């Protein structure tokens, strides 16, 4: 007989994953209102409390300005529709600057250094209606028919 | 008789106090020249030495872009005018990036993410004649008839 | 006879040397492509790999946008034409933010806070063609005949 060995590769990333350990910033004094936010999508700020100091954020909508991207944690999320989400009325981890893996709806690889446009629901699309100050970072992969892209986030 | 219990709340912040421990930067190689600086007020850079490296700073005036905000210290400052000031001819801490409490002369709470306008004397004002690239953070409180506001400082 | 004693002063900086310990950031997952890079000169990114993650960099030319500045490293560099360089097909340290000493071609001191103009070969020079978003940090010295200048670099 002939003995055999096989080789397999792991995936590269998952939605909401922190790409690199390069000069990042996460805001933890945030609270969620009006529904749920998927891990890996932009969020908007509706109010910053004057004295309490907590920032009220929710899912990105039309005619607004994004503030940050939710990140992945094994303790703060809940499991719904076979995916990790931040439920209403709970603390959220929002990255304001760094490098992150974001969900994508496009079909063509982006160009390094170009501006990123979002859709009305917070997922990256090549031709969007929301203009941001974030940038592409060149990462482009796919995990079990889920499109992921790499985004560099600057502080607003 | 009926027993009684009393409760009091501490004040939130003091002028020149650092707000959050999130990605700040302090320049300590500066020196005050020809004047005094109140903690929690903007400063201007007059001349940057080519070889020595020390930077001459003073109080902000009309027709000049600010550099940073002086912060508190129990060892570097001196006590004068019922306040905590930086005397002339001494090393001074200037915070260049981060979140800082600043003295203000306004009466209406600012909107999160808007531009910051300074006055001639170096204090925040709703209607200022000096343009600035800093932003608001939402903090808005008062400590015994002193108005304070939370400012996000970006590196020059 | 009577005795004597002397005094000498060391130079301030060297090309491609980190100016100080401010908030900086380096990139070490870059590879030099088709040529060599001088230590202390700007570089440009030609391509970023989609799945592998490396970044191909080269010397700056006309009609391109700068990305960073190479820095000194006694281990990863090679000696050529009596200088320190990064040879082709190897790793390279690229400083993407912070204060750095870099080579210059100008003849007079620069103005603090002014924008940086670069030449087609990647060295700082007044009235140059390429426009960047970096600033001058107030440093002007010569080392045994080479002209150096201190630059503040922000992330793209």
């Amino acid at each position: 007989q002939i003995n055999a060995s096989y080789q397999r590769d792991m995936a590269i990333a998952l939605p909401g994953m922190v790409a690199d350990t390069s000069k990042y910033n996460i805001d933890g004094a945030c609270v969620v209102n009006e529904g749920d936010v998927l891990v890996g999508a932009a969020v908007q700020v509706v109010q910053a409390q004057a004295v309490d100091g907590h920032k009220l954020v929710k899912a990105l909508t039309t005619g607004t300005t994004p503030y940050g991207v939710a990140i992945r944690s094994h303790w703060q999320t809940v499991n719904a529709q076979n995916q990790m989400i931040y439920e209403d009325g709970g603390a959220i981890n929002v990255m304001t600057s760094g490098r992150v893996w974001m969900l994508s709806k496009s079909t063509e690889a982006p160009t390094f250094g170009s501006a990123v446009k979002l859709d009305v629901d917070g997922q990256e699309k090549s031709d969007g209606t929301i203009e941001t100050t974030w940038t592409y970072a060149g990462g482009w992969t796919k995990y079990k028919d889920i499109q992921l892209v790499e985004v560099q986030l600057h502080q607003l």
